[PDB]
């Protein structure tokens, strides 16, 4: 229940803060900015993988689960981070990556050493078919989902990058070792896990070919390994052997789960996770804004989980997506839309997550060279598509509007060199607009995006209706206005958001003994009457009704 009232902040450590001038963010960097997060009002800190890794996927390819990435620091630095986080009245949850390991993980080095060895079926191996791969499955990062090993004359499976071989969850020895590793971290006193790619662990037995109606070289293989039948057997065991033994919060990255099939994931009775990251409103790995479509999706999840006593994880950004201002708002009304977006997703029923930079209203970036980018997915995509005849401009268009690297440029702290993120050369170039968008500037401006998030966190903590209140959608047919209420006892909160770059008129959806304006991003017009709302572009208002 503490995780229900919590506000979470997601840190992408490589791009948060560098403290020793090598252009790479580190743990001591995070430690130096804990005041910032504490003063923001953050309850829970989720940190992206900080384990030993070759960084072919920036930490999500782990070669040692119990050692810290050398770039980030040592185990002592982590211990210091956890100790300092805990003394500031905050909690830390780690990223649990157990769908796959690095190909440099000792398990896999042994696994690939011979066709028969005790670690061979720790991963997924298969002989080829017709001098080619076992099947036509495409990796999520493009190319074949199978990599050939010359020594043992067989292919190993990787849903993601080549250096990320999938673990074999049908092997009980694999599960046992993972369970031991998980409990090892929980014994250290961490407060839970974000469970990475957990919906990809069950493969369709036999790994059959998928329908290829357009005769591609490789086929998008979601129907082969995402939320496949039988996955709940593993997840239920995972909970029973690890999570259920501790007072922690677990949030599973569960791509491919819909609002009607979310029961055995997040239901109060029998659910394997406290909450999940669902992607129906986001869309992973796709290559104005129908506001009503967004209404339907978010409302489905609100109504759907309320019915089974589930709990929603609320978010608009993360390290795998583009910036929300570009995706849902407007760059022509950056400051305003960022606040409008904030109030929109933050004040729904669930636990809100804040990704680094989101509270500043950071936007996408446009680098001209493919060499300026890092995402293994888009680098592969460039290479493949260019060979097929796509122009440089065509591919960069996709990368700019869609590439997740938009969310991995350094955190913008001030107006100094590299926005104060590093004294050296950042691993990824800083967004040029840092001279306008940074923490220092937004701290002293009471109308900044940063201070708006501070107000949101504060009013949510002060009003139980904003935490446990029932959600109801208002004015569904309005293509510009997203309005909804939160109701708890004699308290009704009315959240109004003008999701358009234009002025809009809107009748107040009225029966109250008291009304109060909890938050607003535009100055209040004195002549304006409550019933006739004249909303500016991306104006948002939250009324409290008694
Ligand atoms: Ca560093
Ligand atoms: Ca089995
Ligand atoms: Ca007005």
């Amino acid at each position: 229940k503490w995780w229900k009232e919590a506000v979470a902040y997601q840190i992408y450590p490589r791009s948060f803060m560098d403290s020793n001038g090598d252009g790479i963010g580190d743990i001591q960097g995070v430690i130096s900015k804990l005041d910032y997060l504490s003063d923001l009002g953050i309850d829970v800190i989720w940190i992206c993988p900080i384990y030993q890794s070759p960084n072919d996927d920036n930490g999500y390819d782990i070669s040692d689960y119990k050692d810290i990435m050398k770039d980030f620091g040592t185990m002592e630095d982590f211990d210091e981070l956890l100790d300092e986080v805990h003394h500031r009245g905050m909690k830390l949850i780690m990223d649990l990556v157990i769908n796959h390991t690095s190909d440099e993980h000792p398990w896999f080095l042994e696994s690939r050493s011979a066709k028969e060895n005790p670690y061979r079926d720790y991963y997924i191996w298969h002989e080829g078919k017709d001098g080619k791969e076992p099947n036509n499955w495409e990796s999520i990062f493009s190319g074949s989902a199978w990599e050939f090993d010359e020594k043992t004359k067989e292919y190993y499976m990787h849903v993601f990058s080549k250096k990320q071989p999938d673990l074999n969850w049908e092997n009980e020895k694999v599960r046992h070792e993972l369970y031991e590793m998980v409990n090892w971290w929980l014994d250290k006193g961490i407060d839970g896990f974000r469970v990475d790619a957990i919906s990809h662990i069950k493969k369709v037995a036999g790994f059959p070919d998928l329908p290829n109606p357009e005769k591609l070289d490789y086929v998008p293989s979601f129907e082969g390994h995402m939320n496949r039948p039988g996955i709940q057997e593993h997840l239920k065991e995972l909970k029973e052997k690890t999570f259920a033994k501790y007072d922690i919060m677990t949030v599973g990255e569960a791509n491919g789960v819909t609002s009607d099939s979310a029961d055995e994931w997040v239901a109060e009775d029998g659910g394997n996770f406290n909450m999940i990251f669902q992607f129906e409103h986001m869309g992973l790995w796709d290559k104005p804004l129908d506001l009503i479509e967004l209404k339907t999706i978010l409302t489905n999840w609100q109504n759907g989980l309320e019915k089974i006593n589930g709990w929603n994880a609320l978010y608009l950004e993360n390290h795998d997506q583009i910036r929300s201002v570009n995706k849902f708002g407007s760059t022509a009304y950056r400051v305003e839309s960022a606040k409008c977006l904030a109030a929109l997703y933050f004040l729904m029923k669930g636990t809100p997550f804040i990704y680094q930079g989101q509270e500043l209203g950071m936007t996408n970036v446009k680098f001209d060279s493919i060499d300026d980018y890092d995402d293994v997915g888009m680098i592969n995509y460039y290479r493949i598509q260019r060979e097929k005849g796509d122009s440089h401009d065509e591919i960069m268009k996709v990368i700019w509007e869609t590439g997740r690297d938009n969310s991995r440029t350094p955190m913008q702290w001030n107006t100094e060199k590299n926005a104060g993120f590093s004294t050296g050369n950042p691993w990824m170039k800083v967004n040029p607009n840092y001279v306008d968008i940074n923490v220092e500037e937004q701290k002293s401006d009471k109308n900044s995006v940063l201070n708006f998030y501070k107000q949101l966190i504060k009013i949510r903590k002060q009003h139980d209706v904003l935490v446990y209140g029932t959600y109801k959608l208002l004015a569904e047919e309005d293509s510009a206005i997203y309005a909804y209420t939160r109701t708890l006892e004699g308290k009704t909160a009315v959240v109004i958001c003008n999701m358009s770059p234009n002025n809009q008129t809107f009748e107040f959806p009225s029966s109250f003994t008291n009304i109060e304006v909890l938050i607003h991003n535009y100055p209040l017009d004195k002549n304006e009457t409550l019933e006739q709302c004249t909303l500016h572009p991306y104006e948002t208002r939250v009324y409290l009704i008694s």
